[PDB]
């Protein structure tokens, strides 16, 4: 029953999955409509809550590796530091059977996952189309983002699991950092044949209103998919499910 305390919010759902003794964990899985049931009773953290996390008494800490409080966490107990870019999400999941030992309950998780959305990926490409496209929206702070396959917001669903194919000025322009933030009148050249929006429960976001969004052809095929942004953020396999399901459905739909 090790008691690991998790900074950093990607490893939140992939350790509690596996059952990991999560003494403390990051605030952020609160805005997951996923992650928040998985974690009510467990204290939250923030950055610099180094004090939060040592009262709790951790056996293990899981930071980022740009976390400036590493030093600190180093006195108060072992720190695993986890770069976020040296793993995709399958990998990752297999560093964390790592991290409880349970290792073998992981391979059997990504083999069941790669089987159901490959087979699943057959089924979404015969109502849209083998190489049709689907674009990511985010928005956050009125600034609008999109991503590579490995940034959250279900990209690892869809490029990845699925095998859809990812719109081609969002790859070029996402290749080098896995993110980028989208211009909102260069929004036209990133949209694809169906686009996936943070925006569900979100009031009509500032690129939604705008006339190149309604003029978009994924809009007036009503081939836009609204997801909640907090939910989307993570990649974890109780997030991975999820989207999973969600995705297949709002695209099929969209699909008339
Ligand atoms: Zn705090
Ligand atoms: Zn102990
Ligand atoms: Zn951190
Ligand atoms: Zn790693
Ligand atoms: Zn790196
Ligand atoms: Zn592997
Ligand atoms: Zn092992
Ligand atoms: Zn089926
Ligand atoms: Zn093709
Ligand atoms: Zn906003
Ligand atoms: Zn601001
Ligand atoms: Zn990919
Ligand atoms: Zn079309
Ligand atoms: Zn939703």
């Amino acid at each position: 029953p090790k008691r690991i305390a998790v900074v950093a919010p990607t490893y939140a759902g992939g350790l509690k999955k596996l059952g990991a003794n999560i003494v403390a964990v990051n605030q952020q899985v609160d805005q997951s409509k996923v992650l928040k049931d998985k974690f009510k009773g467990v204290t939250k953290i923030g950055d610099g809550d180094v004090e939060k996390v040592a009262k709790e008494k951790p056996d293990l800490i899981i930071v980022y590796s740009t976390d400036k409080d590493i030093a600190a966490y180093q006195a108060v107990a072992p720190t695993v530091v986890v770069d976020y870019n040296k793993h995709k999400y399958l990998e990752q999941q297999e560093m964390l059977g790592k991290i409880v030992g349970k290792e073998d309950k992981v391979k059997a998780w990504k083999k069941d996952w790669e089987e159901t959305t490959a087979k699943d990926g057959k089924e979404i490409k015969k109502a849209i189309g083998q190489d049709a496209t689907v674009s990511l929206f985010d928005e956050f702070d009125k600034k609008l983002y999109t991503y590579g396959d490995n940034w959250g917001r279900g990209g690892e669903v869809l490029y990845q699991a699925f095998g859809l194919k990812m719109q081609p000025e969002q790859q070029k322009l996402t290749a080098k950092a896995g993110w980028a933030e989208v211009k909102q009148e260069e929004i036209e050249k990133y949209a694809g044949d169906y686009i996936v929006s943070t925006s569900e429960g979100k009031p009509t976001p500032g690129y939604e209103s705008t006339n190149m969004w309604k003029n978009l052809k994924a809009t007036k095929e009503g081939h836009i998919v609204k997801v909640d942004a907090g939910t989307y953020w993570y990649n974890d396999p109780y997030t991975l499910d999820f989207m999973r399901k969600d995705l297949k459905e709002k695209l099929i739909k969209a699909a008339k």
